C-alpha cells in the first residue's frame, strides 16, 4: 500500500543524456542511435532570442559549432538539421545505450517522468502531468533545457517531452521529440504566458480511487449523481468535463473498489462544494489531479519494466 | 523554478536489482560486487514468520535453495550468510554494473530515493523521508521487499534502506544495508505498529524557503520569534524541536532569501496557529516536511550526479 508520485526508473534515459554546447550556450541533448536531439534555441544568442530566424541562424552554423559531450567523451557532429523546434545533430557514434524507444506526443492530462538534467548530467527524476493548458509544473533551473519527459512500457521508452523554456508563472513549456510545442508557445522571447488551466477531473477521480484502495474512505457517501449533474458542478469549479470515456476508463478502479464511478463523482462533488474540513486524502489537503487511472492501477496493482 | 518531490536518477541502482527466490517466496535483492543482499525473511514460510528462529531456519538452507535472477540470467549462489536482518548471498559473478557505493544509515528526517522493485525488475522511483518514528511512507506492494532506498552524491550511491515489511497503518519498515532495522521493528509477524510520529520542523522550514525562492511569499511577515518561543509552539503542534544546529543548517537558505531563520519560524508559527486560510504553498495545502534543507538547496541551485 501507499501512494507516491512515482516516476519511471530513469536509467534507460540517463544513458541517452548528453551535453550540447553551441557558442556559450550549454544545454542537454538526447542521444539516440547516431542523432542528438536538443532544443534548437541552443544556436541562439541572447539577442537572437528576441526575434530569431532559426533557418537563418542555422544556415550560419557548421557541424564544428556543436560540441556534444557524452559524459567525459566528446561526440563528433557530422551533420545538423532542424526539425521544427528541435535540432537533430547527426554524430559519428550510435549511442550503445540506446533503449528501445518511441517518440509519442501525449495529451493534456497524461503523466510522464522527467529526468531533469544539467550539462548532460541527470540531476533528478520526478513525475509530471501535461496540464490542460499544455504547460507542465516542472522543476527546472537554468541549463535544464533539453531534459526529456518519458514513459516506459515494459522495455520501450516513449519520449514525449523535451524542455524548452520557463514561462513567467514558473511553469514550463516544451515540445514533443519531433520538435512541436505542446500548446501555443514559441521558442522566442515574447510575453507569452500559460493561460487558463483546469483541473484534470478524471485524474482526481482516479486518485480518489487510489485513496479508497489505500483505506481513505471518509469522503465516500451513499449519494450518487448523474454525469450531467456532476459536469455542471465540474464546470463551476474549473474542472474539466468528465466524459463517458473517462467513466469507462475508471471502470477497473470502480470494479476493484466497488464504488460506482458516478458515486465517486458524487463524492468529488461534495469535496468541491464542502472542501475537506481539515481532513486529508493520501496525505494531501488538496484534490490531486496528476495521477491518471493508469498510474493508479500501476501503483495499486504492481507493474514493472525491463 | 518549480519544486517537485524529486528522486535521484535511479539507473545506477537499477543495475543492481536482482530477483531472489527461496522456496515459494520471491523478492528483490541488491547485487553489488559478488554479493546479493536481500531481506532474510526470504527464507521464511508463512508459518515460519509467526516466530522464526532465523539461525535455525538458515542452517537448514543450502546455496542451491537460493535462486538469484539477474534479469534473464541466473546467478549461481556459492555462499550464504546472515548479517542481522539481511541475507548475504555470495554469487559467482561480480555485478559488472556495481556503482561506487556506500552503506550509510540515515537519520529520521533525512530523505532518500526508493527504487520500488518487483521480481528484481524496477517499477518506479520516488522520494521518501525517514519519519521521526523510523517508518517511511512508501509505496510498496507484495513482492517489493528488498527494494532499496538510496542517495547519490556525485557518482557514489549511498544505500540507506532496504524494504522489509508494511506495518498495519500502511507505512513501511526496513533496515539499513547492514540489516539493522530502522526503529523498533522486527522481521516477524507481531502486532507491531508505527507508534507516534512528529513533523520534521527543520524540513518544513526548508520547504518554506523553497516556497519563497519560488515566489510564494504570502505566509511571510515582519514578525519574528525566539527559538524557545517557537519550540513552545512546535511542541504543541507535534512538531519536533528546532535546534540551533537546524537554524545553522538553514543559514544558506536564509541568506539566499534574506529571511532570517527565526522570521521563518514566526511564519511557521502563524501557519500552525492560523492554518493557511484556503491558500497553498508550492502546490500544497499542507505543511510539507519531506524536503531537507539539502534537498531544497539542491533543487533551488542545481547539482547533478555522474
Ligand atoms: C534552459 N536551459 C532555460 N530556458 C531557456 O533558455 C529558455 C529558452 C529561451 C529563453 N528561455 C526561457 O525559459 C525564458 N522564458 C521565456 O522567454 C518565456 F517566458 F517562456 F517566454 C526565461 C529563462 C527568461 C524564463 C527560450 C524561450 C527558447 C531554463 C529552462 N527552465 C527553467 C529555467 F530556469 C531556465
Ligand atoms: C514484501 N515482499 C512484503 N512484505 C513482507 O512479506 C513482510 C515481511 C514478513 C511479512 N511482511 C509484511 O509486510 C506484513 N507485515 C507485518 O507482519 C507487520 F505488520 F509489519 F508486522 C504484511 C504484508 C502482512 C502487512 C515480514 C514482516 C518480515 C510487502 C512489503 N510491503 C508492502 C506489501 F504490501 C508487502
Amino acid at each position: 500500500s501507499g501512494f507516491r508520485k512515482m516516476a519511471f526508473p530513469s536509467g534507460k534515459v540517463e544513458g541517452c543524456m548528453v551535453q550540447v554546447t553551441c557558442g556559450t550556450t550549454t544545454l542537454n541533448g538526447l542521444w539516440l542511435d547516431d542523432v542528438v536531439y536538443c532544443p534548437r534555441h541552443v544556436i541562439c544568442t541572447s539577442e537572437d532570442m528576441l526575434n530569431p530566424n532559426y533557418e537563418d541562424l542555422l544556415i550560419r552554423k557548421s557541424n564544428h559549432n556543436f560540441l556534444v559531450q557524452a559524459g567525459n567523451v566528446q561526440l563528433r557532429v557530422i551533420g545538423h538539421s532542424m526539425q521544427n523546434c528541435v535540432l537533430k545533430l547527426k554524430v559519428d557514434t550510435a549511442n550503445p545505450k540506446t533503449p528501445k524507444y518511441k517518440f509519442v506526443r501525449i495529451q493534456p492530462g497524461q503523466t510522464f517522468s522527467v529526468l531533469a538534467c544539467y550539462n548532460g548530467s541527470p540531476s533528478g527524476v520526478y513525475q509530471c502531468a501535461m496540464r490542460p493548458n499544455f504547460t507542465i509544473k516542472g522543476s527546472f533551473l537554468n541549463g535544464s533545457c533539453g531534459s526529456v519527459g518519458f514513459n516506459i512500457d515494459y522495455d520501450c521508452v516513449s519520449f514525449c517531452y523535451m524542455h524548452h523554456m520557463e514561462l513567467p508563472t514558473g511553469v514550463h513549456a516544451g515540445t514533443d521529440l519531433e520538435g512541436n510545442f505542446y500548446g501555443p508557445f514559441v521558442d522566442r522571447q515574447t510575453a507569452q504566458a500559460a493561460g487558463t488551466d483546469t483541473t484534470i477531473t478524471v485524474n482526481v477521480l482516479a486518485w480518489l480511487y487510489a485513496a479508497v484502495i489505500n483505506g481513505d474512505r471518509w469522503f465516500l457517501n451513499r449519494f450518487t449523481t448523474t454525469l450531467n449533474d456532476f459536469n455542471l458542478v465540474a464546470m463551476k469549479y474549473n474542472y474539466e468535463p468528465l466524459t463517458q470515456d473517462h467513466v469507462d476508463i475508471l471502470g477497473p478502479l470502480s470494479a476493484q473498489t466497488g464504488i460506482a464511478v458516478l458515486d465517486m463523482c458524487a463524492s468529488l462533488k461534495e469535496l468541491l462544494q464542502n472542501g475537506m474540513n481539515g481532513r486529508t486524502i493520501l496525505g494531501s489537503a488538496l484534490l490531486e489531479d496528476e495521477f491518471t487511472p493508469f498510474d493508479v492501477v500501476r501503483q495499486c496493482s504492481g507493474v514493472t519494466f525491463q
